[PDB]
């Protein structure tokens, strides 16, 4: 078994279906069949797993050891990687995080446009640039077959979901969790509010999910040289919840956890639209802008941080009723 689970929590194990990913998609009936597999793993357990090629597991590890050398930087060191533009950059809460948005620099027209969330991101140097950079490449060309794969498996129409995510708006969540000796959870239940969530964590283990009611928590233990994919509510909204979107918690463990939350998102300028096929016939009037969700969100949940204080006295929120912002 293990035991891998946090302390104090009652959960079931779960038992996940790992798979491997064409490194290019093309339709084939291998790659329809593959896509209607991992359709029903994320209908049955809402999580599935996936197997990480040499190269994609060498990309980790060097991501993995950045992490842990940011997080080994002085609290000062850190607190200073912030940006007035971008929402890049370090949170201290009770875990912590170093989110990587787009970086984008001062001299890019959308960021000397005072574009709403984009800017450079805060680097402390250009060690960590390279490393979780190159896994965040990485990681981009995993999600665009698995929605790729997602359009074989339901059947949709070619490019239904690449269309978007063309300069999509990906960002990580680089976390760190303390030990447990809030004051007894490191994140509450709560639903992604994207397309998808490619993760990686490392041997500690603290995450939990919650899989599709039939017509309690499941303990996700950390398995070696494989990934985990859950959707967000982005996912839930285009596919009337034929895919879910999977809540999902984290607890502390007797010790530290390093963890990674890879967002793979539409484009800043995309207008997400309900599948027709799939809404029996009847699609909502409602669309989602992804830069105004986006904006909404982060100006909402780091409300006291420089970037939305900036956002109010520039007024940004303007350049979104704009519609150079809502074209990709
Ligand atoms: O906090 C999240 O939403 C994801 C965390 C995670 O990836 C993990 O702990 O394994
Ligand atoms: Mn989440």
């Amino acid at each position: 078994l293990g035991s891998t689970m946090p302390p104090n929590y009652v959960a079931r194990v779960g038992q996940l279906k790992t798979f491997t990913l064409p490194e290019t998609a093309t339709g084939s009936p291998s790659d329809v069949e593959l896509g209607k597999a991992m359709i029903n793993a994320w209908r049955e357990d809402g999580i599935l797993q996936v197997s990480m090629s040499p190269r994609q597991q060498a990309l980790f590890e060097n991501a993995s050891a950045a992490s842990k050398r940011f997080f080994a930087m002085p609290p000062n060191q850190k607190a200073a990687c912030v940006d007035t533009q971008s929402y890049a950059g370090y949170i201290a809460s009770y875990s912590e995080i170093f989110t990587v948005t787009k970086d984008l620099p001062l001299d890019e027209p959308r960021v000397e446009a005072k574009w709403p969330c984009h800017g450079p991101c805060p680097w402390p140097d250009v060690d960590m640039r390279t490393p979780i950079q190159q896994y965040m490449d990485s990681l981009g060309k995993s999600g665009e077959t698995l929605l790729q794969m997602i359009e074989y498996g339901l059947s949709l129409h070619p490019d239904t979901l690449t269309s978007l995510t063309k300069d999509g708006w990906h960002h990580l969540r680089i976390l760190r969790f303390p030990q447990n000796n809030k004051k007894g959870r490191g994140i509450g239940s709560h639903t992604d509010y994207g397309l998808l969530v490619i993760a990686a964590q490392d041997e500690v283990g603290g995450l939990f999910i919650r899989p599709p009611a039939d017509d309690r928590w499941v303990y996700v233990p950390p398995v070696p040289g494989v990934f985990t994919v859950f959707p967000g509510d982005i996912m839930q909204f285009m596919t009337n919840s034929y895919l879910p979107s999977t809540p999902h918690k984290v607890g502390l463990n007797t010790r530290e956890r390093f963890a990674f939350a890879y967002f793979h998102e539409p484009s800043f300028q995309a207008v997400v639209s309900p599948v027709a096929k799939l809404y029996d016939g009847q699609p909502p009037v409602e669309k989602i802008h992804y830069g105004t969700h986006f904006t909404n969100m982060f100006m909402r949940n780091y409300p006291d941080r420089i970037t939305t204080e900036r956002i109010i006295k520039e007024d940004r929120l303007q350049l979104l009723d704009r519609p150079e912002l809502r074209t990709q």
